[PDB]
């Protein structure tokens, strides 16, 4: 039932299983970007070793692709940012998520919805290629300044494809 998406990256393949019942808006928004080729030639622009990898915002030359309007935050769905989950990145406002996402390489309780924090909405999980996500998190990065956490050699999503049901 739940849709699967294959991210074919320059570092290996990652397959995601998206949670349509617990994050319908987030899953539909992500699928629209995947199906329209938006994630093709985007990078994992920020990585933190053993903790997270973030992508879905920038080309190899760091130009930010213009995303669609933002979506409602579904972090009150009860899904936690545990190792292997995929969640929507956003700015200060809870309803500001657009195309950027992050894959949790460790359990990040600080990203979870609570009574005083709206949190980051989890909408799926890695079902194959978690070793690729771990490897991407460990690549050499620029260390200080505006490019802190940016991989020194671009990690590119060559294609993002919804798989047959």
């Amino acid at each position: 039932g739940d849709p699967h998406v294959l991210l074919t990256t320059s570092a290996g393949n990652i397959e995601l299983e998206l949670d349509s019942q617990k994050a319908p808006v987030s899953v539909q928004n992500f699928l629209d970007y995947v199906n329209n080729g938006f994630y093709n030639n985007t990078t994992f622009h920020s990585v933190i070793p053993g903790y997270m990898i973030q992508g879905g915002g920038y080309t190899e030359d760091m130009q930010q692709k213009q995303p669609n309007p933002p979506i409602k935050n579904e972090a009150d769905n009860g899904l936690r940012n545990t190792r292997g989950t995929i969640a929507m990145m956003r700015t200060e406002d809870k309803d500001s998520a657009t195309s950027q996402f992050f894959i949790n390489v460790a359990d990040n309780a600080y990203a979870d919805h609570g009574q005083t924090r709206y949190g980051f909405a989890v909408f799926g999980k890695v079902v194959k290629g978690m070793d690729v996500a771990d490897k991407i998190s460990q690549v050499p990065t620029h260390d200080v300044g505006p490019y802190q956490s940016v991989p020194s050699k671009p990690v590119v999503i060559l294609s993002a494809t919804v798989l047959p049901g």
